[PDB]
């Protein structure tokens, strides 16, 4: 087992622990869960999803990176398909605040990037912040969204977000985890066409700056982020994070990281370029590539 | 009067423009009113505050920049001196949402920036965003802000944030507006000092990293703006963007803009070194000094 859940797991229940043990054996766990093992999980315990996802909590928040704040965070976004997937907050030393990551964006993407059609309830181990009440009403599934918190009844976004601001306000109409797909053909290496691929499910109804990243590890494991606009611009969550949430959740860390693409259009009214760099650099990586879109 | 008020100004009641006209003359009319003008307002109009605040709306919506959006917000933050700030949002073309600032950032920080040392509501000509939901919990004004919005009754944050997260959380002590100094010594020229002198104020609990950013016009004028730092990370206002919203709120413009220095520690965890050139290079401006904190 990754010795990221450790200790976590040290201190889960006994029937929850036999049960999670096999699942968690592989290093390479991907901080999520079908079905499956969902139901397994509840017949080894007596636990019911919501108790169960609460009781999964420590090992979202387990998968944290948190050099500035020491401030775990973890979330479980349950998507409609039954898939749960785990999500974890990231500060990034050397770059900027704005470049932070918070539980709930990497649960949303986690899912979203996963191909999940649709979440039903997120559950998180900390009340959401504004920024992420925001990011959340930018989804399809509106202020509908169930949300659990540790020792409180489940509340649906509106809740959380009264007379908020969204999508509609600014006359959007298509939301984010509804069906993308902005057709640049796919060109160059695996690397490039991971970024292209990205770059086209993205969703950027606002300004219209399609990007994608992609990153490729040593062992030549490619993690791809595609860029996620928001109402409130703001809360919007750059293509790199995405990759790098991926990459994180998936078991790797930073130096693994090889080379990477960022795909954009070159006279797009937005640039992600020298974010990108920077971020990619203050990790370590300075071999950054950029290809065009069209 | 600045022609961005022309049209606004034109859709104002017969009393409350005569009124006006007057302060409005000056072409640098620093989107502001004393406690006395306010009075003066309040006489040639039967107007109450909230209702003047409200009616002045459009003017603070007058200097807002969205080539993006084309969604202009206004703002009106109240000082506990009595003094009324102008706030609008900005969004730049050739950077990041990442970037953008909103209605309500900039009336606080103008209030802030301006040595006001608390406020008591702020008028909003659109119902915030869960990212300025969040940032205004960080103030020493608290849950307790008072918040009005046309056609609502007014509230409290707390009703806007339920549940909230904030500087608490964090075992954050010191509030924004509260009274700080991190005590460098100002050096270099003016530029440098205004730098220096910023950083100075800034609000930086969470990371430590202290940074400002002086910005010289054409004409020798030199806008200046404080970091600040917010509990959900993400919100924090980076010190360019406060230097720009003095900058416009004033009167100026981008291409006014002669040269600039952003002041930092070289071994702060986060840096805004690269933000700040990139977007000052989008703006136009490639006259970037940086000089050291200590
Ligand atoms: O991750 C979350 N989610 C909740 O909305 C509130 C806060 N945090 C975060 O937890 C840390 C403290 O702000 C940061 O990493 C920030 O991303
Ligand atoms: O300025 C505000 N304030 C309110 O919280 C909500 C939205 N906007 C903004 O208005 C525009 C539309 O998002 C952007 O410039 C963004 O900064
Ligand atoms: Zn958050
Ligand atoms: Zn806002």
């Amino acid at each position: 087992m990754h010795p990221r859940f450790q200790t976590a797991f040290a201190q889960l229940a006994d029937n929850l622990q036999s049960a999670l043990e096999p699942i968690l054996a592989d290093k390479y766990f991907p901080a999520l869960l079908t079905g499956e093992q969902v139901s397994s999980l509840k017949s080894a315990t007596g636990l019911d999803e919501d108790a169960l996802a609460f009781a999964l909590l420590p090992l979202a928040a387990a998968c944290a990176r948190t050099p500035l704040s020491n401030f775990n965070v973890g979330a479980i976004a349950r998507g409609v398909s039954g898939t749960w997937y785990f999500g974890a907050n990231m500060e990034f030393i050397g770059a900027t605040m704005q470049q932070t990551v918070h539980a709930e964006q990497s649960a949303i993407s986690h899912a979203w990037l996963s191909g999940e059609k649709a979440l039903a309830a997120i559950t998180v181990n900390y009340t959401p912040c504004g920024h992420c009440r925001q990011f959340m009403n930018e989804l399809n599934s509106g202020l509908d969204l169930r949300i659990h918190l540790p020792g409180r009844e489940a509340h649906a976004l509106r809740d959380y977000l009264p007379d908020a601001f969204g999508p509609k306000d600014l006359e959007i109409k298509t939301l984010l985890m509804d069906e993308q797909d902005h057709g640049y053909a796919l060109t160059g290496d695996a690397l490039s066409q991971a970024a292209i691929a990205a770059a086209n499910r993205s969703h950027m109804p606002y300004s219209k700056s399609p990007s994608g990243v992609a990153l490729e590890c040593k062992d030549g494991r490619i993690f791809s982020g595609s860029y996620a606009e928001n109402a409130a611009f703001n809360p919007t969550l750059p293509p790199l994070q995405g990759a790098l949430i991926l990459l994180n959740l998936k078991g790797y860390d930073y130096p693994d990281i090889q080379r990477a693409v960022l795909a954009e259009k070159a006279d797009a009214p937005l640039i992600q370029w020298d974010a990108t760099s920077a971020t990619l650099k203050a990790l370590g990586c300075h071999s950054i590539d950029r290809v065009l879109l069209a």
